[PDB]
């Protein structure tokens, strides 16, 4: 197993060069590494998946509701490896598992594969998330470590232990995975600020002639949540499997971001590039994807993608381009396949307002390159997260999709595994050069 | 972990004594040990589950159809243990897994937990099963062993290697689990005889005013299958994890059985009792349960149970009592809770012809003692297999139910786990004595 050569994919651009999908996607049949639920009713949701240099880490929440309440979830947390069983199909071997059923009310957890194990970052909530956003005291968070030998750590933090550049009223992990760079673990987080940063919101609106700056400013201060600025941040700590890690939080200024939201970090060691995705929760319904600079302060070079969107409640439905005051949308991340996020693959929901019609799609900046319907166009589905890797000189992707209905639950994540057969096509002649 | 004390449960009978369920069944939420499928449109079915003295063994078939075709399945096979994680809820810990995607066309497999490992018995078919039943050469069978370290054995047998008391045209494993007694592994098998045993069919029809012996004789030689006598048998061998075991088959005489069918063996080491269940595939829609004597020849002391039945096509639908010529029904085994099968627990389908309304039920000979609807009464479901055991001085049962529809498949087995809170009620006053 290795990382995708996104530099080589980026070179497949220019005159009489077109990135294409040689062969239709075919989903592999294998025993799923995502456990099902055993209690009638309820919901399995919020999958988090990280593929590291040595292991993968996975987690999801199990609730006894219809995926909408804030009842106390149980969490499943596992660490495994991509194994060699003598064929071209990668094999997901689970090595250590942890059923976190302690009723601590861990919320919005993300995983990060680090070395021979994984980190699980969660928010501990006592009440509702709106109550947490209003109250000036920040919620507690937990960090759990598990390696392939079954060694486990579980650390709890109050806000007074977190070295933050700002005073947050609430701190939630991003659901999507974080990354490790060298010896440091990085998580994307989001939450509310006690004292707003006095700058104008970003107001980056491709396809809107005159975006109203005032509407952009109100969008990041939803009144239904107490009117605080909702921001993203980066939580990082030096990887430590013995001592309690020392946590640092940096805030992404609202002039370089849309409303703070769930999202994901990606990192490629060969090119050194770090990428960021965030959920399109407001008026900006196009993908929010960029190159992240982990400096002081943080800065994101955002990349305009217009080929796809996500379902949302009107006026912030699929493909809406102009600012409004709305909170809707869905997490459907895009795995970067180019050094500038110009190519990516994703499981997205091709629907205007309803959450249905999930499709795998390879997309460029302007248009979709290839797409495949997962089941039917009336299929209900919700959150999706996609990860790609090199296995025996081929690009493989796993797209974990919250499919609805589950067998006995409202939702159930399914890990779709497929060879992504990319080729560079000379459009003057039709001849292909495989990647 | 230990076997249920069915001797103590049997004593809860007689004057002013009534076996009761103290508290309604409650389904436990835990990470399922049964993997889901990852390829849209398939089918996961035929679960086999065996809980032994040290380990459990599990297997199911994955097909790319609607569970009705005879396409070549992939098989999942796992070995694990009931673990103690410091709570009263038993924990199913998977220790070794084997994805048998070898395209060998293994059919109708059963598992048996044996020592620190498990045995998987399968039939190797070249064509359809009806062609196999007619053809005088018996199909090949395979025996696979896997231990908790993942070390694997895979043995192939032709008919000339099997020491059988009769000439079988076809030999299928029972889907339901076998048992190990001492040093010998026992599997229930069913199939066709080349030359029928010249005896009258059993014709045990509780609730039938005039059972016609001739119709009973026609029932075990269905013409749609080539008209051979369909029988059950016992396949056994000395447990050997190094050399190829030597197989022996004994036939159960047709005067001591209904039509040969899928089924299951149970064994309790404390009482030395061996029990048998077979699927009610023909006119006799009442449970087929008895005490098995492993002598030469085999004999079963059948037990009349009239409280429950199974859905089937008319004239052999739910609760039919009179002999007919039909092949229908469904596998829904009953785990014995008394030394004479007078008490048992099962997941059964409460419906006349359709396969729906699965319910957990504790039953006696004449009446149901307690029952619980798993989800709703419009829920589709098919095969079910139930196993009960003692965990920390309480009776726990796992009922694996083919629930329909799955998340992306036609069927998906779900292992429902529940405390079976039995009590002996003194009926003059209501006072209880816990078991």
């Amino acid at each position: 197993t290795g990382e995708v050569g996104i530099e080589a994919i980026s070179m497949c651009t220019g005159t009489n060069r077109k990135l294409v999908v040689n062969q239709g996607i075919n989903f592999v049949e294998y025993p799923s590494f995502i456990p099902g639920s055993t209690k009638p009713g309820g919901c399995v949701r919020l999958p988090s998946f990280s593929l590291g240099l040595e292991v993968f880490a996975y987690a999801h929440a199990i609730t006894q509701d219809d995926c909408t309440s804030s009842s106390t979830p149980d969490y499943y947390f596992s660490v495994g490896r991509i194994a060699d069983h003598g064929t071209d199909v990668p094999v997901f071997e689970t090595l250590a598992e942890w059923f976190l059923d302690d009723k601590m009310n861990r919320r919005s957890c993300s995983v990060t594969a680090a070395g021979k194990g994984g980190w699980l970052g969660c928010s501990i909530l006592v009440g509702s998330f709106t109550d947490e956003l209003t109250s000036p005291e920040v919620n507690r968070i937990s960090l759990s470590y598990m390696d392939t030998f079954g060694k486990k750590k579980d650390w709890l933090y109050t806000g007074s232990e977190v070295r933050a550049d700002q005073s947050w009223s609430a701190l939630f992990f991003s659901v999507g995975s974080g990354v490790v760079i060298g010896d440091t673990v990085y998580f994307l987080v989001w939450g509310g600020l006690n004292h707003p940063i006095n700058v104008d919101a970003m107001c980056r609106a491709p396809g809107c002639q005159s975006p109203t700056q005032s509407l952009c400013n109100y969008a990041i201060k939803p009144q239904e949540w107490g009117g605080n600025q909702i921001v993203n941040g980066i939580l990082h700590f030096k990887h430590d499997t013995n001592e309690k890690p020392t946590l640092h939080v940096r805030t992404l200024s609202p002039d370089n971001n849309w409303m703070g939201a769930e999202g994901r970090l990606f990192h490629f060691h060969n090119s050194g590039k770090t990428f960021i995705y965030t959920r399109s929760s407001t008026w900006h319904t196009l993908p929010q994807v960029g190159i992240l600079t982990l400096g002081w302060p943080l800065s994101v070079q955002w990349v305009d993608i217009t080929s796809i969107s996500r379902p949302g409640q009107s006026p912030c439905e699929y493909d809406n381009r102009c600012p409004h005051q709305c909170v809707t949308g869905v997490y459907t991340d895009l795995f970067p396949l180019g050094v500038s996020y110009e190519y990516s693959v994703t499981a997205y929901l091709d629907q205007v307002q309803s959450r249905m019609n999930p499709k795998i799609a390879l997309v460029g900046a302007q248009e979709k390159i290839y797409e495949k319907t997962i089941t039917t166009n009336t299929q209900h589905a919700d959150y999706t997260t996609t990860s790609c890797f090199a296995y025996k000189l081929r690009v493989w992707c796993v797209s974990i999709v919250e499919m609805s209905p589950g067998v006995i639950t409202t939702r159930q994540p399914v890990p779709f595994l497929y060879h992504l057969n990319l080729g560079c096509q000379d459009t003057s002649t039709g001849s292909l050069t495989p990647l």
